């Protein structure tokens, strides 16, 4: 979801935490 993490579901975009 658009920040930095290995997964967001948006691709790996990075979920939001």
């Amino acid at each position: 979801s658009k920040k930095s993490k290995p997964g967001d579901g948006i691709r790996g975009k990075g979920v939001r935490g």
